[PDB]
């Protein structure tokens, strides 16, 4: 597997560079959105976003068709692909809401940008130090964070209702 | 070396009477005060202390800074693009 990785690391970093360029183009267009030569350039950028989103969606759908049982077998090894699916369809969906000229095309684009920048952590498995780092971020800390969030949300809701009900009476 | 040439360079910018001689002097002062930690190797307790400040914590801090800068830039662009529309 070390020999196979040493032979395929050039394609790994090529995919990394393509994804980084796609997110740079997606960031530039989202930064220059109009109020809801420059217009033609923005339309070309939106076309490039739609093409990249369709490409990512088709690739992820092919992966899910080939590896349908892998999600049920191991969620902690097939979750980035899920994320690589999700924002991808969001990348499509917002553009659909751009075609209909509605209000909610911009929040979907913003969530697509955020989830795309969180999806850049996949390629950190290409290096050994960041690869060991990325193991802890979803394996051990996650269950503790979910139980802590559950207890904190219970306490927060109870105390919030308490201070709401107690502060209504004036002096 | 670095602040030392800065210590020269700012004075050169003092000879030419330009604007940027003061920021270079300030960075020279800051880097000079951070260079005082070398002589802490002259004592055993501070000498053991100075090992951890560049050996183990440094790589973790660089990878943390990389991930934090990625997240910070992405979220900053998100809140910039989302807050332009008024109520
Ligand atoms: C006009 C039609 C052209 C079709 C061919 C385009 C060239 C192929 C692009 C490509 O290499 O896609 C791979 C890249 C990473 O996905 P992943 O397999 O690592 O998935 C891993 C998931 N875990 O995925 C992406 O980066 C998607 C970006 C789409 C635009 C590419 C722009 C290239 C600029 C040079």
């Amino acid at each position: 597997l070390q020999e196979k990785w040493d032979r395929l690391v050039s394609r790994f970093f090529f995919n990394f560079a393509c994804y980084l360029v796609y997110m740079f183009i997606f960031t530039v267009v989202a930064y220059h959105q109009p109020s809801l030569f420059g217009e033609s350039m923005l339309l070309l950028g939106h076309i490039l976003i739609l093409l990249g989103g369709i490409y990512l969606l088709l690739g992820q759908l092919w992966y899910f068709w080939r590896r349908r049982l892998f999600i049920w077998i191991s969620f902690m090894d097939s979750y980035f692909e899920i994320l690589f699916l999700l924002q991808a369809l969001l990348t499509v969906l917002s553009q659909v809401l751009r075609f209909m000229e509605t209000e909610w095309y911009l929040p979907l684009l913003v969530l697509s940008l955020v989830l795309g920048w969180l999806n850049l952590l996949y390629y950190t498995r290409g290096f050994q130090h960041t690869g060991i780092y990325s193991v802890m971020i979803q394996k051990v800390i996650l269950r503790d964070l979910l139980r802590f969030l559950l207890v904190y949300l219970v306490f927060l809701f109870g105390f919030a209702v308490a201070l709401v009900s107690l502060s209504r009476e004036a002096r």
